[PDB]
């Protein structure tokens, strides 16, 4: 039985091509999707953010609606600790990036009976009266909920639809006033402490960027961060806001804008241009818009990000399961494989691996899944299909990343070898979609952690000196590619891989055929 | 724009995806056939009129539990619920009934105690599986009996032994003719009669047992439309439930659910012998990696497509609603994903068996499959059908493909099809068009087993047969076209195409 | 297996290409219509009923020659030869008739059969007083374009016979033109000039043009083909003089120019149909550039639903010998390829001397192109390019056509009144013949300008029951084909009608087995 | 737009046509290459001289007429006006010599494989017997053709293994073997050039109906094919040309072997200035089809117009060869290319490809035997490929392969391997910019090795 599902990869249709899926074939040893985990109480000592790397972790997501900057920073310097811990290797190492999570205009609930972690029973058709009074943050129960939106009396209306936690938990303004809102509830459950609160047929008027979040981004950049989730996000002055703020500074922090809600599905195109990368945050957008649209998002989402070739995330809720359970559900297994097939460049975990029991499996899982996936591509029709979208242009690195992914179809190679400085070039392979693993082999750290924002891209970051002589320089970069391949099972001496450089000390544009030793 | 229109007419997939508006409503018809398990939470008339109401196409009764008392009191209610309906033909929706068999399935023994008796069971503990039925009620923490008699003959040292849905995971350390000591990997809430996978074995069960045989008579006294035999692994398999169904039951559907490596191995053969597929994700989540269920799922999709066959995908596509009232974002994108795949039907097992969200669920399934139904790339899968479907001379053929052209290329409120057995209302579901199926039929048999093609709306006209035969035509393309227009399917005005007759004439008709 | 089945099988064009097979015998039905201009060579009622039994359809009458005696004479002849068979409806084949426009044309002097010889690089002087009209030499020539020195510039070209003979202009006097002689040759009287570059000031439809076409009107013809049309004005002015007694005639706008390619979008939507007229037009743009013209053409031709022809030339050399060039038999197998509705001769048919060879090597070459078109892309991109409609006749007739593929139908049989839905199927381009039924003797006669359409008139008197005058019809249909070898008992076809008496509109498909 | 560029992004093939513009003008380079068959009217060196300066590339010699003295002057003419421009490297055109050879030829056992009521036909068919049917002037020593009998003449002759080895002797480039039916007979064409003339291409004609059924083993055993149309247009129907043209052509293509185009082209031409429109859809429809080299024989040997008619070909070809819909093409010929690990396969398809990203103005190869221009020039690439070599022969028989421009490089190898492509590529560049292919400015793609055998370094670099 062929490999990597190649008989499927050979059919002329995509009827035939499901038709021909193989759980026989095995899939190659890389995986080109990156895993982006949120760290938390459950991921943040150095022993099992060692094991999550080994696991598959690419980048390490800090969640900024919880937590004060002495408790990010102490997970930045585990992150680090873990991370480095491998560089005495520089052949295995396995760079991490580090992510900050904005809290962003987000509506959060108060404290029940004083503990993060207790709870309280509601009860269907119960009242339940929401206050802004600031005696009662810590003293929310089962008929008193304290919110920490002081505006949302003038946005919501009598009759309108109160959502808690992720969803779950349904309200309907029964009354109003001037600091409180009688609410029945419909879905009743546990309700626990600081949970979110979604307004979705109201217009918040909270600040995209508050205070806080100029605080804890300014906070980022001296933590040197690879990049930003910038949450509810809904246009395009929303990115630019995040960037100034990012300054000179954070001039290279990747900003990549979370699309949490209708207003920013509806200016995705202007949010795009204006961004470094997307996340379809599935969590905030499956309760703004009616969940059975939420496919329709993240497959739109996804298709545009492909064709302008930036980074998309999808999240939320992929194994939610496995927050409990050692084992996730089909449904879960699928959306995992569906959203890799749609062309997701990074999956994301976030609670099951934060504050979920089997945080490693839950990485293991997805590495699976996403592995699998890759193979399932129908390479054929996305690689013309991408062709005929690209705009025509006379950059010659475009021309050599293009001419590159066609060559490494058409001999089957076993990596893209890259040697890159900002990771542009490498970006550009990755944005045709090759079936081979692209190694991109640079001296810039920080490029080396942004690199996994793309799919199929493994950084390797070279700690050699460079040499006097150009020429070998570059085979010194080209050689270290050879053994991180050959180590890591991506390819064996005799194979043939393909090598991007430049021919003078610019910009790539060199495509060399070679063999692996 | 509507129906996903501007998204239909992009000549790559690409620009398909890109073109995918959340804010382009979707017609009112729902192609995709639901299926739902029926539980002690949706077993009351009352509860079964709502699911009805709420969307549910076939009624399933899993008979690895329940005695047959329980099952005839289930699809009387069934009955009851569904006929109440029927005083208006127009409005009546005809409700289809499954029978899921037990098959050669593995089960635990009561926990010792009460009947509600559950265990703890800790990783890094033993656990000795044993056959004396003298614990056969009398399960703890160290000894769990089992009634699969020949399992010490198909499992060895360092296999793996799954109970409960895989969730509590064993591995068998000694083995004996007698005891089997294991090491629980996993561990949990162990209880009682729960099922038993045996991955790396390969089971000796009979694919029809001797209570299978009595099920399979019982569903044919109670006039069942469909079967979902478990467990089939080769095409002998099918034709064992062929041969017990007999003369009696020759007209009830069998539906072969692949729940392991010989049946995913063995799919064409099966295919071939029976009327229909069930991916069961269950068990074939359990018998093979997870992270291989959505290759073989979209592997029985597309060939079930390609060969003009039903099928089904099932178990937990909405499983966190048997607590929760909504669904997680991974739930659904597992329905979207499986209406995209090409799936007639979309079942519930749990969720509206014994979930405390039943109409929930269903609704969430209704909501999600019309939404996946406008976003399919009807342009591609049209040409792809059309390319590899076998060249034939069959004139019903060649007016089927012709209907669905021309409902294309006028975007037509529907296809009026008048049958008898179904089958020129399936030759039509075969290439898979936009608009809804109004199949009209006085067989009441064809008309809930029309349920298993994605499209088909069944409606049962119960008018007497008019001596002119155009007389009768006319009346049941009328009863069509009353029919489309009190479900919201088209108006006054709008266009449909109408297949009368072998059926062999192919009509566009405004709609009067 | 024949037809090319094998190669209409192929998931690639360039698979398809490889397996196109000369030992495959196409079908019996030939789809392109075949146009012939009626000349001295076959004009004869003999010669003409030889030219219908070799394949022609449209009989084509060059107004820029003849008075409307000769040419009314030629009418006669041609409905004298085609109504010879008209005493069996079965094998009667309906023959067009076709007014080609003088149009805004350019005409040199007269200079008794005599011939000038012209020398490259000598000097010739084109002058405008009538009293050299007569006096045609080396030296001076004389044109009946009285505005030509506004119109053309200094170092302008002029061509002067059939683009044979070139002209650079060097001078430009008060009421002459001074130029060189580029490309010499024999220059004979009254023969056609060409001004590439210049904007001509002739008229539209000249008061010749507008007696020509009431002349028409008058003769019953069925369609005008007018010439040099470069407008969509130009189109009216030639609707408007047809007016009501010719308002059923279709018109068939020539494209010979720059402009009326430029312009050729107004033009199409104005006309019933166009023609590549590649005489003219291979003078006024350079030669090398007709066949991206003669393509583009053809291809928003076929997306609209219109009729196009592919004129001149197709087989030139047949007009001195029995046997075409390896050129022109690659022209006519390119042009039905291209999607050409007709293929036309002009000079192989009117005064060559194998005329009728010239008609049945036309009708051979088509009938093999018609196999090896790439019916599986060809369908599938007229049904991704169809506008989306609520016509019944439209959804019908593309249901009729991919029908017709999926069952191999021996032919698609449609009961029309006007054509229309005979022409809506035509446009899809299905490989079965189209048999289109009427009663009517105009739209049996205009079919001929649709690809595929092989129209039978019926005389059979209209029956009391709607039902027994359809099944009539369309038993008439089924001989026919019998007859003529489109199918034999036992074999699938489609049949096109109406559900009720006065519906309005074809809206049945029946897949019904041969009688 | 130029290039027919807004044609070449169209989604459905319909479009393509719908989009051809008139207006559009076509790119400087000609990619079809253009054979002429020398003749009395084209055998002085100031007339050869000037073919060339028309667009002349290959050289054809009729073997069935004329003796070796006669041929051998030719040859001497043709190098003589060829080498009259070798004085600058830039602007030298190289011109191949072909020899087409006489073959089992009859003209005016023939008893023996005849019966009464076969058909008889002399001249280029224009004269018909039945054994008159179509009458004519007959002339002296024309071509006879036997359509429905078995010739039981030989393969190679004893003439054609004399005038072999007489091209083995003067150097001619490649061989266009006459009425090939079967693999054996170019076997015995082979042989004849034996280890001599090794390298010297043969050239399969397929003039019957046997060498159009056993097609499929000619290919195998040729190094190209032509679609002689004259003898093949007498042995089967006149109506069946098209369709043995475009199946010759179509599966040259897929095998990545030079296919001609040949005969009557341009017939007309041999009396008038001006090619009839049927002639001019021919030659526009034969590049279109994916005929490597359009052939002129009679326009070029005997006609009063040899040097109209070759540009005329020159015309066609240019403004063909921006109609084609290469959005297919080159996906169809990927689709249908055997799956290899071959790392110059791989280097020339994303040559291609990226010749397509960026537009390039030109592929530059670096190539010793032409084989890497070859795999270029398969898969099709709408930008001219210019094959730098210091090879003469490869030079020479590089014109049987669409799109590749050869030059000769004459300059002394470098000692350090990078010196000698950067002087070769350079050499490249003045080329382009003399003939007017690209500017500075311009964007190419440029095809070396990487070490001091095989090419495997591509370069997207800018015109200096
Ligand atoms: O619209 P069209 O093509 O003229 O068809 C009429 C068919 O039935 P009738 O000819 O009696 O109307
Ligand atoms: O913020 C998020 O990640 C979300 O809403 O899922
Ligand atoms: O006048 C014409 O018909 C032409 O130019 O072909
Ligand atoms: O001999 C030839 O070249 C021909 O017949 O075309
Ligand atoms: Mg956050
Ligand atoms: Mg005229």
């Amino acid at each position: 039985i062929q490999t990597q599902q190649l008989h499927a990869a050979m059919a002329d249709t995509f009827l035939e091509h499901m038709c021909r899926l193989d759980i026989d074939s095995p899939p190659i040893t890389a995986r080109n999707t990156g895993i982006i985990c949120t760290i938390g109480p459950a991921s943040r000592s150095v022993e099992t953010l060692k094991e999550m790397i080994k696991s598959g972790m690419n980048v390490a997501r800090l969640n900024f609606s919880h937590g004060t900057h002495e408790y990010h920073a102490e997970t930045i310097k585990n992150v680090r600790t873990a991370t480095e811990s491998f560089a005495s290797d520089p052949i295995l190492y396995r760079p991490v990036a580090v992510a900050l999570d904005t809290k962003g205009p987000e509506i959060r609930t108060g404290l029940i009976k004083g503990s993060g972690t207790a709870e309280v029973e509601l009860k269907k058709g119960a009242t339940l009266k929401i206050t802004l009074d600031n005696a009662y943050m810590e003293k929310c129960d089962e008929n008193i909920l304290w919110l920490d939106y002081k505006n949302i009396c003038k946005v919501v209306e009598v009759g309108s639809k109160i959502y808690v936690d992720d969803g779950l938990i349904s309200l309907q303004v029964k009354q109003k006033g001037a600091d409180f809102l009688v609410t029945e509830v419909e879905n009743g459950g546990s309700l626990g402490s600081k949970k979110g609160v979604n307004l979705p047929g109201a217009a918040v008027d909270l600040p995209a960027v508050s205070e806080k979040d100029i605080q804890d981004l300014k906070f980022g950049v001296e933590q040197d961060v690879d990049m930003v989730f910038a949450s509810f996000i809904r246009k395009a002055s929303d990115v630019h806001e995040v960037r100034k703020v990012l300054g000179e500074k954070g001039k290279n922090i990747k900003i990549i804008s979370k699309i949490e809600n209708h207003e920013g599905v509806r200016r995705f195109d202007e949010i795009l241009e204006a961004s470094d990368g997307i996340m379809v945050a599935r969590g905030d957008l499956g309760i703004e818009i009616p969940a059975e649209k939420v496919f329709l998002a993240q497959k739109m989402m996804i298709g545009r990000c492909n064709r302008a070739g930036k980074p998309v995330i999808c999240a939320t809720q992929m194994l939610e399961s496995m927050i409990k359970k050692p084992r996730p559900t089909r449904a879960e297994g699928s959306d995992v494989a569906n959203a890799v097939l749609d062309g997701a460049d990074c999956i994301m975990l976030s609670g099951e691996t934060a504050k979920g029991d089997y945080p490693l499996e839950a990485v293991r899982m997805q590495h699976l899944i996403a592995r699998e996936a890759e193979a399932a591509i129908y390479h054929l029709q996305l690689f013309e299909e991408l062709r005929r979208l690209a705009p025509i242009t006379s950059d010659p690195t475009e021309a050599t990343a293009v001419g590159a992914v066609e060559a490494s179809f058409k001999c089957c190679s076993g990596a893209i070898i890259v040697l890159t400085k900002s990771g542009r070039s490498a970006h550009q392979v990755a944005r045709y979609r090759p079936r081979a693993p692209i190694i991109a082999v640079t001296r810039n750290p920080q490029t080396a952690r942004q690199a996994h924002l793309y799919r199929g891209i493994f950084p390797v970051l070279c700690k050699d000196p460079v040499q006097e002589a150009w020429a070998e320089d570059v085979d010194l970069r080209v050689n270290f590619a050879m053994n991180v391949g050959k180590a890591r099972g991506f390819f064996k001496k005799g194979d043939v891989v393909i090598v991007l450089t430049g021919w003078c000390p610019g910009f790539t544009n060199t495509m060399r055929v070679v063999p692996v030793p």
